């Protein structure tokens, strides 16, 4: 079973105990570590933070401590947009420029592979033709990696992709059966099913339904049914929650009217979301479990937050095993109580649970 964990290069800027650097990583915690995020310049893979080149070395250097560990560099992300991906896949020449820059970039900095995080082909401004151009991008990368491995004698670079759970996104840009053949594994973003973009409260990552496709189960069945081999479908797990501000402190149920995103967390400072350590830090709040969906939520006054705890993670791992999936993925290392300072459950409470349950 794989335990794919995402690292974010902007977490290094969080204040105090929330600051996260490569040194804060437990090298034996996960089987695969993915570095988010790399960018693109003139169709060539490039860094996004001023000190990435140093972080890359510390990141990948961890493999000296654990030879089994594998690392990948993720390109894209939500904030990155789609324009650069669209222009890059527009012609055979641009794609070749990109593919060559990726291999050199990965080999130079000691990454074992590339994780594609285009969000998303065929959506967010990306035209319909990008659905098939994305398939070609995947095949170009796969063919190039396979070739480089043959000519260099080096282990083939890995190729993965972080994909959406929403039916609309999946249908708008993913030829699942085709890309699944060229990808070593698929990181299913089984979260963000609900958020403050809805005028009603809803859980970030419910396992089952209480609209009926907005749950982990439906997403998993969708990617499997569309052609994804079970062993390559890695079920994403969120170490953060989605928050809302209630229309009234008088109705705190799931589906209760909401006025918008919840108050930003003290350390993550982004309304609509909260790290796990910021949630287990809520004082005077009331926690409840959504029987149907097997996940919890907590509220206080006009604030409501749907998140994942040790219990739901254990339940989702039992679920993935029963479906015979390739393992679990987690976003993100810096959102779990990585230093065990906020939740009094030790270091990496949530991710350690995934590891323990998977093993």
């Amino acid at each position: 079973a794989k335990l794919v964990c995402y690292f974010t290069n902007w977490a290094q800027y969080r204040q105090g105990e929330a600051r996260f650097l490569p040194k804060d990583l437990d090298p034996s915690l996960c089987t695969h570590l993915i570095y988010a995020f790399a960018g693109m310049t003139n169709h060539q893979l490039s860094t996004t933070e001023w000190n990435d080149e140093t972080l890359y070395q510390e990141f990948n250097g961890l493999k000296k401590m654990n030879p089994k560990l594998k690392t990948l560099l993720a390109i894209g992300g939500w904030n990155f947009g789609t324009q650069k991906f669209t222009d890059m896949v527009a012609t055979a020449n641009n794609r070749q420029t990109f593919v060559n820059s990726a291999i050199r970039f990965l080999r130079k900095y000691s990454f074992d592979g590339l994780d594609l995080d285009w969000e998303y082909p065929g959506s967010q401004g990306s035209p319909a033709v990008d659905k098939e151009r994305f398939t070609t991008l995947v095949q170009d990368l796969a063919n190039a990696f396979q070739q480089e491995a043959q000519t260099s004698g080096k282990e083939r670079l890995l190729l993965s992709a972080a994909v959406p759970a929403g039916q609309t996104y999946v249908d708008a840009g993913y030829e699942v059966d085709k890309i699944a053949q060229n990808l070593d594994f698929v990181n299913l973003m089984a979260y963000d099913f609900h958020g403050s973009w809805e005028k009603v409260t809803g859980h970030n990552s419910p396992l089952y339904k209480r609209a009926a496709s907005l749950n982990v189960d439906a997403a998993v069945q969708q990617w499997l049914q569309k052609g994804t081999p079970a062993s390559k479908l890695i079920l994403g797990m969120p170490t953060y929650g989605r928050s809302f501000t209630l229309a009234s402190s008088s109705d705190t149920r799931v589906g209760a009217p909401a006025t918008g995103s919840g108050t930003p967390g003290p350390f993550t400072k982004e309304g609509g979301m909260l790290a796990y350590y910021e949630v287990c830090s809520w004082k005077g709040a009331t926690k409840q479990r959504i029987q149907d969906q097997k996940v919890p939520y907590i509220f206080r006054d006009n604030q409501w937050v749907g998140f994942d705890d040790v219990e739901s993670f254990k339940t989702k791992v039992s679920y993935l095993k029963q479906k015979g999936l390739g393992g679990a993925m987690v976003w993100a290392l810096d959102l779990d109580d990585f230093a065990g300072f906020s939740c009094n459950q030790g270091r990496y409470p949530l991710i350690q649970t995934l590891r323990q349950e998977l093993s």
